[PDB]
């Protein structure tokens, strides 16, 4: 797929799942990688354990774009709160559930729209027990996304058909990203545990780029 | 949309972003679809690249318009330097940024005025950085256009509702150029990856056409 304009551009067309909860460590692995990424995805173990000053660490030391993998499901209200201290903090963009449905997606997107950041819809997961209620919701969120005018998407890791059937939904230009061919569908991928856990990390990452 | 006597005619309404960077790509791509546009638009990747006389170089092989899209963000006296270097290696037109302010714009005009060319004014992006400070100022920038004479414009390639915004702005006679129902505002669409990167160019290109 060739790059659009109007989304995030991802160098090399592959963001770094960076799940480690340490501060130290994170940063040590992330700065041996650093020159094959420029995206960054950041979960709630680190944040927790080190405080939500480590987004605006990451963008400093890497000079990379920071998404917030903070699957917001609340209330709206509530979903508008942790946008805006987020987005507050230095993230580029946040990941947001479409299960709580259409008004606790739109205070996400109502707060990104007002500090110029992004709001990624989370359609469906890869985990065994997604099979109960998540599967079965996944069209019917990713159109919901759809028709609010989101633009980007994170999507399944496992099966290449869900990716076509996701594209097909979301239309051909906007933002997809999925764990884990591929590229013939989804924008980027996400890769943590292959690169992280990795003995040589660099190495890792180099490997997975040039297959790219 | 007619087409006003004023201002530019562009064949089939499509303008052609050559944005290749090796001069043997980009002029054999070109040659594929020349039948259907005569206003191709080049920008620095290529001319810094390969020299601007590849600028004389595609009128001649091709008898088409060039419009430099070379973004002009300068102090006065260095746009007027940089506009009259484009149309000595003989730019039809040049595309000039308004955020640096109403002289840094007139000093564009006065050269276009002397030459016999055009400027086009920028008046807003669509990458998603365009948001932190671009969209605020687009209104304003297209008021400043109109309110010094300029007559061609570029304008944002996601937003109808933009376009419409803009078209208000300038006046339904003035040229309006915008990047990807558009022609119901903008005078002429611009194509580039969706045309040069496609397997069959001069199918992309005719397609785009025949639905234009």
């Amino acid at each position: 797929r060739s790059r659009r304009v109007d989304v995030m551009d991802v160098m090399n067309r592959l963001i770094l799942a960076m799940d480690l909860m340490n501060r130290d460590d994170a940063l040590r692995v992330t700065g041996e990688v650093r020159e094959y990424i420029d995206t960054v995805k950041i979960g709630y173990p680190l944040v927790l354990s080190e405080g939500m000053d480590i987004i605006a660490e990451f963008r400093k030391r890497f000079g990379c774009r920071i998404i917030a993998d903070f699957k917001v499901a609340d209330i709206p209200e509530t979903n508008e709160k942790i946008c805006r201290a987020t987005f507050k903090a230095g993230a580029d963009a946040i990941i947001v559930h479409g299960f709580p449905g259409a008004d606790s997606v739109r205070a996400c997107l109502n707060v990104a729209e007002e500090m110029g950041r992004e709001v990624f819809l989370l359609t469906e997961m890869s985990h065994p027990g997604a099979e109960m209620f998540i599967q079965g919701a996944a069209d019917e969120i990713a159109r919901m996304g759809v028709d609010l005018g989101v633009k980007n998407y994170v999507g399944p890791s496992t099966r290449p058909e869900r990716l076509s059937r996701l594209r097909e939904i979301i239309g051909q230009d906007s933002f997809l990203i999925s764990p884990g061919e591929t590229l013939r569908f989804a924008d980027a991928i996400i890769v943590g545990r292959s690169i992280y856990l990795a003995d040589n990390p660099a190495a890792a990452a180099a490997g997975i780029i040039e297959s790219i």
